[PDB]
């Protein structure tokens, strides 16, 4: 009966990180659901890429499972890797931090309607973590929608842009909800739109861009898969615990820890954002 020895969990980042801390607590929380231990190796290298094909390369028998992250969607369609979201089945998505527009609190725009109408008189400066990131392809998504057209300021990471922000350098930050919450909160900056499916924890008074119909979301995210090919009986083991397993205070307690947005899908939900989202980086990767 599966499983019937431990089951590797291919976690493509460093000890210690944020995607290492959610990995272990995931497996620690499946102790109760899973009759065998989950056992996390740290295998960084290649935007995952080395940790994906560890997975895509082994047995489908279902003793690896890959915590699949973003960079799934953006590796392929930049041509530095043939490895794609249609190598794998999908258990769940764990993990979801949208991207956001966000301003200085004393901006003059009160509405992202209001931030666009300014913006397309001009050439604001939006700041992001680094060219080609998440961030960058989410204010480039805001141009495609709009037909705004922003200078990109990319810094070393997000923190440095929001800093920038605060400090009336630049006009606005497309980085996620998750990094400027600190400031929204606290009333230093304010957000006018979160690019997410739903309203979300924190900013629940800030519309998303679809229900301003701008039909943008996107952010990262983490999640988990098994080889193409593994037999649907052990998919199932897998996805039946995983739903008890999202459900454990510790892994909530653990994604709280590190500023990580809860967003369990479902496996077959999972594989169509996948999808969805390859087809739309595809799209705006080829565009820029
Ligand atoms: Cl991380
Ligand atoms: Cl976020
Ligand atoms: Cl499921």
């Amino acid at each position: 009966t599966y499983p019937s020895r431990p089951i590797e969990l291919i976690v493509p980042y460093p000890a210690g990180g944020g995607t290492d801390v959610l990995g272990r607590a995931f497996a620690l929380a499946s102790v109760k659901h899973l009759p065998q231990n989950l056992i996390v190796v740290n295998k960084p290298g290649a935007s995952g890429a080395i940790g994906w094909a560890d997975v895509i390369n082994g047995k489908p028998e279902g003793y690896k499972v890959a915590l699949l992250a973003t960079d799934l969607m953006t590796q392929p369609n930049m041509g530095l890797t043939k490895i794609t979201h249609e190598d794998f089945i999908p258990i769940a998505r764990l993990n979801y931090d949208p991207a956001a527009i966000t301003v200085r609190a004393d901006a003059p725009w009160n509405t992202v309607e209001e931030f666009l109408a300014a913006a397309k008189q001009g050439d604001f400066r939006v700041g992001n973590g680094g060219n080609g990131s998440t961030w960058h392809l989410a204010a480039a998504a805001v141009e495609d929608k709009t037909g705004v057209k922003f200078n990109h300021i990319p810094f070393a990471g997000a923190a440095p842009a929001a800093l920038s922000l605060l400090g009336g350098h630049i006009e606005a930050i497309t980085v996620s909800a998750a990094e400027v919450y600190a400031y929204t909160s606290t009333g230093k900056l304010k957000t006018l739109a979160v690019m997410s499916e739903q309203r979300i924890k924190g900013f629940e008074k800030v519309p998303t861009l679809k229900e301003r119909n701008i039909d943008i979301s996107i952010g990262t995210w983490r999640g988990l898969a098994v080889t193409k090919g593994t037999p649907p009986e052990i998919v199932n083991v897998l996805r039946a615990a995983t739903a008890k397993i999202v459900t454990e205070q510790s892994l909530r307690d653990a994604l709280d820890r590190q500023n990580m947005g809860y967003a369990y899908a479902e496996g077959e939900a999972f594989g169509a954002v996948m999808a969805r989202d390859h087809a739309f980086y595809k799209g705006l990767i080829n565009k820029l």
